[PDB]
C-alpha cells in the first residue's frame, strides 16, 4: 500500500480567499491521488481550521462556514486531511484573506476646530486634518478635499494641511463652517467621510 498524496499547487504556495466570500461558498476542491486507485476521503483538521472550513469528505469540495475580515485577521494556517482507509496524510495551506475595500476613510482628533487672527497672510497654514483607512492599495490612499470648495480656504489632497488663499476681514465674516471630504482611491467603488473644520477668526 502507498499513501495518498495532495495535487493542488496551492499546499505549496497558499490559497487566497476574498474577505467578500460569502459564507457557505465553496472556495475550491482538494484533489488527491493515490497509486493503488484506493477510493479517498478528505477531512479538515484542528480547532480553528473546522470553525472556518467544512469539507465534502467523498468530493474534496471545501465551505467556508464563517465570515472573514481581512482588517481582523489576515492570514492563517489550516491543515487538510486525506486517507485510503490505511493510512491518513495531512497538508499544510497558508490562507491569505485577499483585500477588498470595505472601510471607509475614518477622522482622528475630532472635533476640528482652529482660531486665526484677521491678518493671517495667505499661503499660512493653519490647521491639519488627519483621516487613515485601513483597507490596502488605492482603497486605503485618503485625498482630502473641501466641499463644496472654498474661495478663502484651501486644503492639501495629500497631507490635508488647510491654508488661507484670500485675505480676510473680521467685519464681513467672523465664522466660516467647512466640510472636509476624505476620498480612498479605489478605482471601481472609492468610499468617502465627511468631517467638519470649525474656523473663527479673531482682530
Ligand atoms: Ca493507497
Ligand atoms: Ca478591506
Ligand atoms: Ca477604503
Ligand atoms: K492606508
Ligand atoms: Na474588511
Amino acid at each position: 500500500n502507498r499513501l495518498p498524496y495532495f495535487i493542488n499547487y496551492f499546499f505549496d504556495t497558499y490559497l487566497l480567499i476574498s474577505e467578500d466570500t460569502p459564507v457557505g461558498s465553496s472556495v475550491t476542491q482538494l484533489l488527491a491521488r493515490d497509486l493503488d486507485n484506493d477510493p479517498l476521503v478528505f477531512g479538515v483538521v484542528g480547532e480553528e481550521a473546522s470553525r472556518f472550513f467544512a469539507v465534502e469528505s467523498e468530493t474534496g469540495v471545501v465551505w467556508l462556514r464563517q465570515p472573514l475580515d481581512r482588517e481582523t485577521k489576515s492570514e492563517f494556517t489550516v491543515e487538510f486531511s486525506v486517507s485510503d482507509s490505511q493510512g491518513v496524510i495531512k497538508g499544510t495551506v497558508n490562507i491569505q484573506v485577499g483585500d477588498v475595500n470595505d472601510n471607509a476613510p475614518r477622522f482622528h482628533n475630532q472635533p476640528y476646530s482652529v482660531r486665526i487672527p484677521e491678518n493671517t497672510p495667505v499661503g499660512t497654514p493653519i490647521f491639519i486634518v488627519n483621516a487613515t483607512d485601513p483597507d490596502q492599495g488605492a482603497g486605503g490612499s485618503v485625498l482630502y478635499s473641501f466641499q463644496p470648495p472654498s474661495n478663502f480656504f484651501a486644503i492639501d489632497s495629500g497631507r490635508g494641511i488647510v491654508t488661507v488663499i484670500r485675505a480676510l476681514d473680521y467685519e464681513v465674516t467672523q465664522a466660516y463652517q467647512l466640510q472636509v471630504n476624505a476620498t480612498d482611491q479605489d478605482k471601481t467603488k472609492p468610499l468617502s467621510t465627511l468631517a467638519n473644520l470649525a474656523i473663527t477668526i479673531t482682530d
